[PDB]
Formats: structure tokens, sequence, C-alpha cells
């Protein structure tokens, strides 16, 4: 999922659905924009795309000088309208408010059956809703400190944009697992999960948010609190291997340029002799391009995307999949035939998508396929994030590297070590992990898992099938 | 535009939406598919795209073993529904005709002329519906021979599709201007504007289809007639600079890595000491790879397409943009900040593209921003298809290389020579050309113009605005 | 199928709309209006109610002072987008042509063979395209002319509105078997199917077209013509007794009041005793109306029809159905139990609805059901137009009114009889039939009908499902 | 807006559908189905038409033997997915429940204002919510004793269904203000808002839900206990007079015969020479049938009704309407012109239709149009449903009988009394008001009104506009 919002611009709807936009990578399962004008909280949301979502006639009923956004990951497509956020509430005598989130709550269980017995009902599946019912709940006299002690009772990864009629309220969790930045729009605040928003939207960057901060943006200005200082800097790695677009900075280091330097990585650690050097269209092309760089063997395109394949593409049948049909990637003959193919991939999670590649690039013709992954094998349950996680198993935590060059059929396979990886982002934080979070590599997490802890997609409530 | 058909198969319809989907970019503005079993023909198009056109509940209408279909462009995105194609003409007690077309007759308005004056009323805009009109008035006596002969009365660019119940005929014009390829997928034939819909239906190249050439398919199999023995191969240049998908190979030469040459070329002619070589995307990524290898230039990801861009996606204001919103493109800050850039595109038409991408990639930080272009100056229009022609002003018209320069602010613009283009290109054939038409550059056209020849766009029929 | 003109107003698509809009019941497979300005034919159709067709975003294209409308029936709900109509036809150098049909050309096939021996391929199998053709192939000097001389070779029904970008030209058949009546409204021409459409727009009537009459409305005026002055006066009787909407007048008899007096005349040719009065909802109100009038007998609402029952209504499966799940008709038990119902209905065609009807109002607790019907028998085919032909097997053809009464489970069974329907309906045309089409009553046709005359609806084109 | 559930039938979703669709015009702004297989709720909801709700694919997701389906009205056409009904809130480990509501809660403001005093949070504006946070925080030990003790805090109108994994309670307020009726269709329950449902659905009628008792229907069958024994009896007398459709029958008495009966009242207590009487298509139909009869004058279809306008339906702009152009109804020129008409309608509420029936009745040429009303004026607010209420002006608030027979502009206008309507619907109960609510005739209130109720459109959500 994705957040954006932004405080003191009269056009701030609008901004929000292009900042959105770019996020929209982040999740296609729904989006939503809530917006103030200072007296009262007006909103559109739905499931799906944020040009599905606002065909038009709908960005026009959302007004205000600030807004926040969200786009959703569902695991299962579907999951129901009652998770799109931002969530709103409203109480007539006392105010409207409205919440977004990035990242998983792990005592969220728990805490919900607290809830119920304090007499909660709850109408969504979405932790942000337990937030709602945790400031309500607080007897601190502001909402500030309601805010700054309900989140105390949380544990987990948790990007959250707060807002009501008159000020948004950023709130990043002590370890700081997901992104969240702030730029500047004129004297507009905007805060996002990801840079790239800023460039798309113009708006200068300004700084990340602390892990433990909490940030009270309001025509006043930007107020800064802490409401942890017992921090542990340990950002999702997979935000630099796969999850963010090329065109992000996390914490300044660029996401094009550090995935390039795991290809690189990769080739110091793993070269083989080989003709044409592939990488996987969109997860592995710059570090294809580092590999090849750091190689000498030449930079190919051998494998192409479809670009149009969507939620309404016809999937073939079995037979005709069976007979040969591709779906939204298929090898190029013309570039891989009699070739010895180097595959660069991003990382094996379920083992599936590189069985289907080797597969594909042996039929064009490639005489060899060598598999690089960079990543080290994934082995563990990630507990922070719907797009973080799979429900599907991991074959790593069932195979070794030669059973999975085997499952996939690669002529030889390989993963970067977690010692490459970290050289190969190359983060300045003093600590054996420079500030990043490997547990679904090396089953060592940043936080207490409760043995109550749901795996993210549990939390599902509709249906759709 | 793009046209795929398949005799022969029990799945025809099916494999025919794939078929069209890997050719989907040759044209959004609309799809259709007719099919036949032998006895009757079923049919279904409208506007859009193929997935909006066959959201489903409808391929299953369409049912039988042979099958055509037709993907188009219109600049004027619209035309009318009665323009989107394959046409179908029926007659009780004679037969029912479907036809698709790829190019542009280049004397159909001199053609309808003569036709509305011999009784003629025309329901479409459509060349299709020429051709249509002098098979029925041609006295020869078989189908095949009345198809034959009002082959000879077009002049212009044509791949031609035809279908009745029980065969297929394909031609292709003298020139072979526009491309078509053969191939099997078991027993049943396909035929395919380009190569890529082969990959990804699982179908067997065996050939082209010559210059002049037309092949009867049907139950006893496939049959070659040649409808004109007086051939001057001159194949679209565009169709190997831009046009066609990376993965197709045009007359044996793939289109990767005929452009990836192309950026070896212009590296020889202009090369440059930059710090960064970078594609745009989608249009010049295999010219900037070619480039930046040539050069020992690192290729980087210096700009971003944003992937969902689209016909429903709101455009921002005159306002907005100019407070700095982009839309579907912005350059990345990340790796062209305080960096000497080389830009590679594959074409100017307009010029409006690389001025835009000049500015981003100023206000992004570059230090100097190269513009490197894999084409000649493209000054002339072009009377062969609508997908190849623009409605609005080549400055090339008018303008020098340094006009052209200043106009769209690069430090320095080099284009490729012809005698660059031919020799990145690599077509082995014995003539000046080596079998390209270079009319857009050169102004020599290889097919006669007339003073009545409208220009492709011209011909259209719904307002849609 | 109903059509609707406007010559001279400024708002006419939008006229045009709110006019066929009221003539919507006479069509819902398809809508289209063709408007001009005096340079241009704009035009917008497709399949559907015009709610459905003109969304809006659509209206706002047809802009113009003329416009000329229709709505279509189609048996089999489909026919397919090429048979909506008007019909348009341009012809650069030489004008456009927009043509719209109510009616059934009998000698179309003849016709058809003859056009494609000249040379001729249809694409619709519309009557409106053998008429477009025989304008074209016409050798006169003027499209007054041409039209005026193809019309003496057109056999059957018709209520043609033609029009290009200067003038309307109306036309209706010798035997005015399909009404058309003019109105102003203003300064500006109306032109219609029925009155209601007038009374609607605000439009004053003036006169009926005609049988024979073709009129030339333009900015000089309105100019009539005869262009057939051997005229056999034959109105379908059908638009009287069931086809018309209540609020119309034909030929200057209101469809209500003439309905009412059909009530009357059954309540004298048949009094029996009963308790209550029910008509079926909407077709047979004003002839209950009249019957309970006549009789003494309380007129009730007996039956009731569910206002939301459309294309997009779920049927209930055979289950469900006899588990007894109505549709779109019920029984209104709290009037008819332990009653004797008289149950009027305007004609009964195939059988179906009656037996449906008897049995629920027998399920609801009536102790006799004695039907009335307000028809003579329909036992003959009509050739006349599709709205009033059946594709399915009339019972009046092989069975007695005992037999057709022992169906339907009817205590007894009434027909009107041709004499009474003659003097109910008050047409004041010296001749036998009163000037009415009574064929599908008598056998005996108004018109040749030849061994080549189709039934109406076996002129389809798409399959659909 | 209405209700229906049935517990025990294995197509129950598909059954309520249908009963759904019987009470369709109870309420168009939405339409929500729940059901339960035993193990769990699977539930749909949007907004619009049930057959735009369930366009199907839909219907089919939701499964079980058990279910309960809403129809909801919303004054504006909005109030945002939160307000559709049935909710549905879940817990883990506590089971899920769904409620509908057919109502208006007096006091909700109160409560809700306690219940956030206690830490609850609310997201929809349904007075639903505030029973279900009341039923949660109960003291009480069964669910049914949760229920039990909730409903005796809850102050006006309120039909309850509520439905967990294995039970459905229905509730009835002790004044009974709202129909539910109970019939059997084979062993399945079934309950609903009115008794057309069960019709149109194949139940058998049992009896009514008496006021303040609730039924506990599941698998064992059906129990009854009295939440209530101070009851006032006071039924809607408007449920009578104009929202029930025709064949339900309120309290044993058939709508359609209790309106015509009131249409006999009327006659009785003010008859005039006129020469003919017309309803106003749908609300009067009946009135104007019993009017007619008792007066001898001829009853005719002197208005027509537009089938077809919807929300889709392009509004005509004031210009086209003051040139005469139509919405939804007209005027018969072949019934009226020259005509003493009387219109009967069934009440006046804003004044606005009976001012545009009355000018467009004089338009078609009547010499005299007398207004006949079956209602008294109504000139107090209702606070028991959005149904029930406008939030517009009345105009007998301000106006007197003889200002409101000139601001319409009727020749004369006649209202029943309150003595000939329950005279006319024909009650025996004794007391002064036969069991009826009489208040926006009277002003007298069969419940408290707090000075904290708002009328029940006040309680809105979203804008919409
Ligand atoms: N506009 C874009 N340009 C390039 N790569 C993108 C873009 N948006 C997202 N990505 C990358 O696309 C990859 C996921 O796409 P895919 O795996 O092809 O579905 C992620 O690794 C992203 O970093
Ligand atoms: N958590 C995740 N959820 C979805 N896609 C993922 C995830 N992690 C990585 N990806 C993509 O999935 C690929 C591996 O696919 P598979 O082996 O089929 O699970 C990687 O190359 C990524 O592009
Ligand atoms: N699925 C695809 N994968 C990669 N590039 C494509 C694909 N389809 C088309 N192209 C290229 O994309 C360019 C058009 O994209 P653009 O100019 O960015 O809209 C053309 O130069 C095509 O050759
Ligand atoms: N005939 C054409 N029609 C459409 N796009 C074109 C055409 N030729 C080239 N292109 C694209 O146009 C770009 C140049 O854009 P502009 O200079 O704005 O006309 C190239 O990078 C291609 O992606
Ligand atoms: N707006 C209308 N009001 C009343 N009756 C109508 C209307 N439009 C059509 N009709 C009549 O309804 C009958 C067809 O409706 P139905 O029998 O309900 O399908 C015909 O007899 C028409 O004359
Ligand atoms: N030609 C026709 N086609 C369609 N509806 C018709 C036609 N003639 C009469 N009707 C209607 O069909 C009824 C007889 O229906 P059925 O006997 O079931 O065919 C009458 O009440 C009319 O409403
Ligand atoms: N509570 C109400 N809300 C909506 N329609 C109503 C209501 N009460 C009566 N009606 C209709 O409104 C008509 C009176 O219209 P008006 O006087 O313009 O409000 C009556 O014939 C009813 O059909
Ligand atoms: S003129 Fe140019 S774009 Fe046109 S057919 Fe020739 S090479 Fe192609
Ligand atoms: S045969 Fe019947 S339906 Fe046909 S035109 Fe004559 S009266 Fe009308
Ligand atoms: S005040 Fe009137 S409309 Fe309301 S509940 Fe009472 S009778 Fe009904």
């Amino acid at each position: 999922c994705g957040v954006f919002g932004i405080w003191g611009h009269e056009e701030a709807p609008q901004i929000t659905y292009y900042g959105l936009h770019s996020l929209q990578h982040r999740g296609q399962e729904g989006a939503g924009i809530v917006a103030t004008d200072g007296e009262k909280l007006t909103a559109h949301k739905g499931q799906g795309l944020i040009t599905e979502v606002f065909q038009n006639g709908e960005l026009s009923k959302v007004k205000g000088k600030g807004a926040i956004g969200h786009v959703r990951y569902a695991t299962a497509g579907g999951g129901g309208y009652e998770n799109v956020q931002p969530l709103l509430f409203r109480s007539q005598n006392n105010g409207s408010l409205a919440l977004a989130h990035n990242g998983n709550l792990v005592n969220a269980t728990q805490l919900k059956q607290q809830l119920e017995n304090q007499g909660s009902i709850f109408q969504t599946s979405s932790d942000t809703e337990v937030l709602a019912h945790l400031i309500k709940r607080s007897g601190h006299f502001t909402l500030k400190d309601q805010i700054k002690n309900s989140l105390s009772m949380l544990k987990g990864a948790y990007a959250f944009l707060i807002m009501t009629e008159t000020e948004m309220i950023v709130a990043l969790d002590p370890n700081g697992l997901r992104p969240l930045s702030i730029g500047m729009m004129g004297d507009a605040y905007v805060v996002a999960s990801e840079t790239c928003a800023f460039d798309v939207v113009g708006a200068t960057y300004l700084r990340e948010v602390e892990p433990g901060e909490m940030l009270i943006i309001n025509d006043e200005g930007m107020k800064s609190e802490r409401f942890s200082m017992n921090i542990n800097r340990s950002i999702c790695s997979m935000e630099y291997i796969y999850f963010s677009r090329p065109d992000s900075n996390i914490d300044g280091i660029n996401v094009h340029s550090a995935r390039k330097n795991l290809g690189k990585m990769l080739a110091q650690e793993s070269a083989v002799e080989a003709d044409v050097v592939t990488g996987v269209p969109d997860s592995s092309i710059s570090a294809a391009i580092g590999y090849a760089e750091a190689t000498g063997i030449p930079y190919e395109l051998g494998l192409i995307k479809n670009r149009y394949v969507g939620r309404t593409f016809i999937q073939p049948s079995q037979a005709l999949r069976e007979q040969g049909v591709r779906m939204k990637l298929s090898a190029v003959r013309g570039v891989v035939e009699g070739k010895r193919v180097v595959m660069v991939d991003d990382s094996i999670v379920r083992g599936t998508t590189s069985r289907r590649i080797v597969t594909m690039l042996r039929e064009a013709g490639a005489t060899e396929v060598h598999v690089k992954i960079s990543s080290p094998p994934i082995a563990h349950p990630c507990f922070y994030g719907i797009d973080t996680s799979t429900h599907e198993e991991l074959i790593a935590s069932s195979h070794s590297v030669d059973e999975i060059r085997q499952e996939i059929g690669a002529d030889t396979l390989s993963f970067l070590s977690v010692e490459g990886l970290l050289k190969g982002i190359g983060r300045k934080y003093d600590d054996s992990n420079c500030g990043q979070c490997l547990a679904c590599f090396t089953g060592k997490y940043p936080t207490e898992i409760y043995q109550d802890t749901v795996l993210p997609h549990v939390k599902e409530a509709v249906l759709t099938k």
C-alpha cells in the first residue's frame, strides 16, 4: 500500500490524485482521498485503480486545502470496499477523523480481542480501525496525546497519516520499517511513502520522517514530537530490492542505483562465462544493467512483458497454455537463440516465475540459462505488510539452493550473500545490519512476534470469489 | 494497425484474441474478430483496447475454425465504429466477405469518385470498403481472380486479409511496404503483422509473405499466386526504427538488435563525453543500450514512464502543469543531477517530446543534455499509413538541425545518417536503399503520389469531440 | 419502431431525444439521432434504451437545426448495431443522406437480388439500405425525383424520414398502413409516428401525412407532392388495439377512447354475470374500463405489473417458477378472492399470457375467470412490420375458440367481432373496412404478398445469443 | 425503505432478490442481502436499483438458507455506501450480526451522545449502527436478552431484522408504526414489510408481527416474546393512502380497495358536476376509480406517466421546459379538451406536482380542473421515516385550503376529512384514531418528540453533490 498527504494547497485533492498515481504500483486493489476545507471532511474511495475509482465526476466532490490518500494492496484481489482506506469516523459535537496506514500490526489480533471486551464492534478488518478505537478510549486530554499514547500500544510496522478538519498528524513506527518522507510544495507540506511522488507533483524533498517521530502539520506550520526514544532502525530491505519505483531515493539512496549495485555485487560474487544478460521486465531491469556492466557480457532485452495485461485480460485455458500460449511475459528468440543466457531476477519467493521463465528462455533456443538473484533466499514469513508477504509457500523454506536450481531447471542458480546485499545498498548506520530489516532472509525479526500474530493476509473480510 | 489470421484451429477466435493483444501497440482505437465455421461468419468488434472490446461474454459468441482480426489506430482517437475492422459484407445466395487492412491506398479518393459514379454508396471511409466494391464489380470468373485483379487497381501500401466461409486470402503489395509473416501452429496456418504474435501464441515461423504474393489458405492447404511480378522492395524504415515490438524480427532481422546497432552507429558518428546514457521509456531503450555500450558511458534509467496513464487518466490543468506536475514521463533526479546526460531517442517528428524531456532533465539537475536521435530528420509526409503519419508539423520541413537544436534546447543534437541507418539495420539487398522506404527522410516515395492523394488522417468519419 | 423529425429548431437533437423518448414503447433494441446544421450531418446511435444510448456526454456531439431519429424493435433482442437506425451514407463531393423507416417492404428480396446483379454490396439487412441503393442508382436529376421514382418500386409498409444537410423529405405509402402526422412547434415543423410525441415536446398538431404523399421540408417551408395517386387506405388495426400509446390520436381518434369504446362493444356483444372486472397491466386498461362502465360491474386492479423488470432482471429458474415465483405480473388475491372475474385483454396472439394470467387468477382465489378479448382472433401473419408480427405459433390458426378456451383454462372466452371492431374505433371512411388493414384477422391483405415475401424477422443479421 | 428476510430455504438469497424486488418501490437508493449457511455470513450491497446492484455474478456469491435484505430510500439520492444496509459487524471468536431497519429512532442523537461518552466511534449515520453498539455493550448474557433490553431504550418507529449465523430475530415497535407481516413458504418462515412480497414469491400469509413483539426464528422454529406490553397502536396512515403497493394488505385490509373507498368518501363529501375523472399515474389510480364509480362521472386516462424516466434521464433545460417540454407526466388532449375534469390525487405535500398537473390540463383544453385530495392537509412533520417525510416546505403549514387552491390554480379544491379517512380505510379499532398515526394531519404524535429530534433526512452522510 502507499500513502500521500498535503496540508496547505488549495488544489490538494487534485495533487493527491497525481501523488497517489505515482504510488499506484504499491497496490491496485482500492484507492481513496479525504480532504478537509477546515469546516468539514469530504471523501471518495473505492476498489481498483485511481483512474477506475476517479473516472472523474468524482474528483470534483473532494475539495479542501489539505488531503490525505491511500493506495491499497489486497492479496486475494477484493477484500471488500470496507477496507478501502482512508477510514473516516464521524462524531457530531466532537469532529471527524480520517486515517490511512501502510504496515501491519503484530498485536492487532490481541488488541481487537481486548477492545471487544471493553464493548467494541468492528466493521472493517483494518488495523486503522483498531487505532480509531484506541484514540477514542484514551484518557489523555488532547488529540495529539491520545494518538501519542495509542501508538504506544501498537506493535509492528506502521506509517499512519491521520487527519481531521484542522491538522494532519503523521507518525512513523520506532523501527522505521516503512518509508515516509516529507517534502514541500510552496508553503504546502506533503508526506508520501516514496519520494518519486514529489518528483511527479513538483514538490521539493525536505527530509525523511524519523522512526518514532510524530509530526503535527496545520496552518501554524509543522510541529515535530517523538513518541518513542527507544528506536531500532531496520527499514524493509525489499523496498530497495523490488517494491519501490526506481526513481525514489530511500534515505537518500536512489533505488535504480542501489539495485544496479546489487547486479554489480552479484557479478563480483558470481560471474559465469555466457553470451547475453537479460533482466526480467520491470522487476530486475536495473540489477541486470549493473551485472552486465560489471561483467562485460552485453545487456539485452531477452524477455518482453505485455503492457496491456490487466484484470480484464482473459487467461488462456490450461489447454491453450499447454499448447504454447504465453500470458504476460515471453522470451525473445531473436536475442537468446543459440546463446548462453544469464537471467538476473531480483528474488525467488515461491519459485514459480523463474521456472516458467527458464522454460520460455529454453524454447526460444537459449542453450544455457544461468539464474542470478540480487537477494539472499527468502526463507521466513514477513509479518510487516500484505504487500511484503505471500500466503503461498516459500520454496527456500523447504529447499536448498541445489534443490531450487533443480526445480526451476537453471544450469546454475545464485543468490547474493547478506553481506553483498548490505554492501551493495550502502547504508552508513553503524551496526551489523546497516539499519535494515533482513528477517525474511535471516529469520531474526526487529520486533516481537506473538503466538497470536496472524500472517497479514489472514485479516481478510470480503470473499470476492 | 495490425492484422492476425488463423485457418484450421478449433479454437480460432481465442487464438486470434491472444494474437491481436500482442499487436495492441499497433493501435488502441478499436478491435475486431470475424470467425468462420465453414457455414456462417460470426463476428464481434468495437472501439477501444482489445480487453475493453471483449470484456468477455463476447468471445463466446464468435466461433469457428478460421478467423481474422484487426487492431486499429486513429489519430483523432475515435474515427467511428463504422471504421473499426474487419468489414463484413453479406449477400444471401452469394456469401460473406470479411476484410482487414494495414497500409494506405494512395489512389482511393480517385477510385471512390469513379465508384460513386458507377452507382456506389459508401458507408465507411475505410479503404477496405473500396477493395470490396472493386471485387463485386469485377467480371473475372472466380473470387480469387476478382481479388487478384482488383489489387491491380490499387496504389499505395497494403497487407490485406480477406475471409469468406471457406478460405482465407492474404495479399501483400508489390513494394512490401507493410509487413506480413506466415507461421504454422500444429496443423493451422497463421498470418500476423509481426512475428511477436507467433511467439506469444506458440506458432512456428515459416517465412514472410513476398511483395506481390497472394496466398489462398483453406482446408486443402495453402496455395500461392503472384499478382504482380513488377515488385520494388521498400519496407517501412520506421517499422525498424520505432513501430515494431522489440521481439519481432522484420525480414529475419530482430527489431531489438537492429535498434541497438543504430545506437552503436550513432555512437561512432557522434560520440560525446558525458556521464550517463538514458533512453526514453519504451521508445528508445535499445538504441540507448547500444549507444551506451558503444561509447562506454553507463546506461542508466534517467527518465521514467508511468504505467497507468490512459484515456481515463485526468490530464492536469495548464496551471498545475506550470506548477510542475508531470503526466506520463519524469526525469530521475537521483541519476541525472550534477551529470552530463546523453538522451538517445529513436526519432523527432514534431519536436514536442524532446523539448519536454530536455527541460525536465535540466530541472532535475543535468549539467548538460546532449540529444542523439537514431533516425535522419523526418522532413517529408508519409502517405502509407495512419500509424506511420502525423497530422501535426514536422519541424525539419522548416528547421535546420541547429534550428531544431535551439528549439528543443539541447546542448547538442545529432541524427543518424542515411548511410548509418542502412548500415545499422543490416539488410542484405542489392540497391541504394537495401529494400527500405526512406521517403519521410528523403522525399523519394516508392509509389506514385497523386495530386488528389490525401494524407491518411484526412479520411476520417466521426467527430468524436 | 418509431420515427421523429424536426426541421428548423436550434435545440433539434435534444427535442428529437425527448420526442423519441415518448415513442420508446415502439422499440427497445436501439435508438439513433442524426442532425444537420447546414454543412454536415452529425449522428449517435446504439442498442438499448434511448437513456442507455445517450448516457450523455454523447448528446453533446449531435448539434444542428434539423434532426431525424428512430427507435427500433428487434424480436430476438439484438439485430446488431448495423441495423440500428438512421442509416447515414456519406459521399464526398455529392452529399450525406440519413434515412429511418417504420414499416416492412414486402418485395425487398426481389429488389436486393436485382441490385446485387447491378453490382451492389449490402452491409445491413435494413430496407432503408435498399432505399439508399435505389436513390443512387436512379437516373434522375434531383433527390426529389430520384426518391419519387424509387418509392414506386417499393411494395409493403413504409413511413420514411430521409435527411440531407439542407432538407428533410417525409413519405408515407399508398395504404397509410403506418401512421405519420405533422405538427408545428413555433416555426419548426415536427414529424412523428404518434401524436403523444408532440404533447411531450410542446408542438401543435397540424394534420396527418396522406397515403401516397411526400413532403419536402426545408428553410423555405414545407411543400407537398403526391408520388402515388392510387391509394387504398388501410391503417394497422393493431395500432389502435394495442401498439400506440393511449394519449395518441390516429386520424384524430384518441387511442384510450377508441380502446374504451372497444371495451363497451364487447360488453354489448357478450355481457356475462361476474363480480370484478380487471384489465391487464398496461396493454388492456382502457378496454377493461370500457367493459366495466358498460356493464355496471366494478373495475378493479386485480393484476399488478412490476415496474422494475427489464433486461437486467434475473429470471426465476424453472424450479423457483413452479415453487410459485412470479415474474412481471401477479394477481391481487385481495381483490379477486372468491370473486367471479372477467379479465379483458386486447389480443391473444400465441396463447401464453392468457394461460399464465388465468392460472394466477385462480391461484389467488377467483371462483370464475371469464376472458373477454377486444379483437377478432389473430389467425394470419403480418407482413407489415416486426413490431406487429410474431415468430411464434399463433393458436387461432389451429384452434377454434373452444380449443383456445380449453388451452388457456377459461370459463368462457369471447373475441370482438370484426363488425364490432369497426364500429368501436369509429373511422368515417366509406368502404367495407373503414379504411383499416384487418389482414391478421380475416386473411385478406391490403397488398400483394409475394412467394418471395419473408416474414420481417426472417430478415435478421446478428446472432447476439 | 423495505425489509424482507427468509429463514430455512436452500435458495434463500434468490427468494430474497425477488422479495426485495416486489418492494423496490419502497426505496431506490440502495439494496443489500446478507445470507447465512449455518457457518458464515456472506453479503453484497451497493447503491442503485436491485437489478443495478446485482447485475449478476454477484447474487450467486451470496449463499445460505437464511437471508435478510433491505431496499433503501435517500431523500437526496445519495447518502453513501455506508448507509446502505443490512449492516454487517463481525467479531472473530464471537460471531457475526446483520441488521436491517425500516423506521426512525426519534431519540438516536441522545443515544449516540451517550454511547460516545462510553468509548464508541461511529462510521455510518444509520440507526441500525446505534442498536449495534447498544447490543454489544448490553450487560445481558444471551443475544436474545441483549436485544430485548436494547429495544427497550429506543424511541420512535422501527422494524428490525437481525441475523447471526444461526437465528433471525424480528422486532416491531410498540405502536406498530411500520408494517411487518409473517408468512410461510413451505417450512421456510418469511418476513416482509408488505405482503405483495409473499404473492410475488409464493409465500402464504400467516399473521402480522404484533407491536412490542419479538420473534426468534431458527431451525427449531419460531419463538415469540413481547419485549413491551405498554403498546399504543398507530400504523402510518400514508401506508394506506400512498406508500404501499396496491396488492399488499395492511392489517388484513387491501391497499387498492381501501384507496378506492377513500375515493368513495371524498365523493360523498365533495361532489361536483364535471365530465371526466382522472387520477395521477400511479399514486391516485385506485381513488380516482372509486370517485368515478361513486360519482357516476366517466373514469378516463387524462394523464400518462412516462415509463422510462430515470436517474439516467436527461432533464430538459429551463428554456426547453418553458418552451413546453414535459418530463414524467403529460395531460391527454384527446380525453380532456373542452371537458370539465376532476383530478383526484392521493395527497398534496409541497404543492408542486398539482400546480404542474393543473396547468398541463388547462393547456390540453380542459375548461374546469377541480382537484379532490383523498387525504387531510399534511400540515405537520413526520419523525418516523425518510420515506414518509419531506425535507421541503409543506404548504399547509403556511397556507389555507383557499390559499392552496389559488397557488395550484384549481377551479375548486377539496381534501378528505380525518373522519372520512378513518371511515374510508375502515379499521374498527376502538379509539378516536382507529389505531392509525395521523400526526402529519393533526399535529398529534403517537410518541414523545425530543427537542433534540431532527427530521430523518438531517441525519445525512455523503454529500453526493
Ligand atoms: N514506472 C515504472 N518504471 C519502471 N519500473 C517500474 C515502474 N513502476 C514500478 N516499477 C517497477 O516494476 C516492478 C514491478 O513490476 P512487475 O514485476 O513487472 O510487475 C517493481 O520492481 C518496480 O520497481
Ligand atoms: N512479497 C512479494 N509479493 C509479490 N511479488 C513479489 C514479492 N516479492 C517479490 N515479488 C516478485 O516475485 C518474484 C518472484 O516470484 P515467485 O518466485 O513466483 O514468487 C520476484 O522477482 C519479484 O519480482
Ligand atoms: N510490451 C512492450 N515491451 C516493450 N517495449 C514495447 C512493448 N510494446 C511496444 N514497445 C515499444 O514501445 C514504443 C512505444 O512506446 P511509447 O513511445 O513509450 O509509447 C515503441 O518504440 C515500441 O517498440
Ligand atoms: N508517426 C509517428 N506517430 C506516432 N509516434 C511517433 C511517430 N514517429 C515516431 N513516434 C514517436 O514520436 C517521438 C517523437 O515525438 P515528437 O517529437 O513529439 O513528435 C519518438 O520518440 C517516437 O516515440
Ligand atoms: N406510458 C404509458 N402509459 C400507459 N400505457 C402505455 C404507455 N406506453 C405504452 N403503453 C401501452 O402499454 C401497452 C404495452 O405495455 P405492456 O403490455 O405492459 O408491455 C400497450 O397497449 C401500450 O399502448
Ligand atoms: N404482435 C404482437 N407482438 C407483441 N406483443 C403483442 C402483439 N400483439 C399483441 N401483443 C400483446 O400480447 C398479448 C397476447 O400475448 P400472447 O398471447 O402470450 O402472445 C396482448 O395483450 C398484447 O399486449
Ligand atoms: N412523503 C412523501 N414523499 C414523497 N412523495 C410523496 C410523499 N407524500 C406524498 N407523495 C407524493 O407527492 C404527491 C404530492 O406532490 P407535491 O405536492 O409536489 O409534494 C402525492 O400524490 C404523492 O404521490
Ligand atoms: S515514408 Fe517513412 S514512415 Fe512512411 S512508409 Fe516510408 S519509411 Fe515508413
Ligand atoms: S396484418 Fe394486422 S398487425 Fe399487420 S398491418 Fe394489418 S392489422 Fe396491422
Ligand atoms: S406522521 Fe404521517 S407519514 Fe408519518 S408515521 Fe404518522 S401517518 Fe405516517
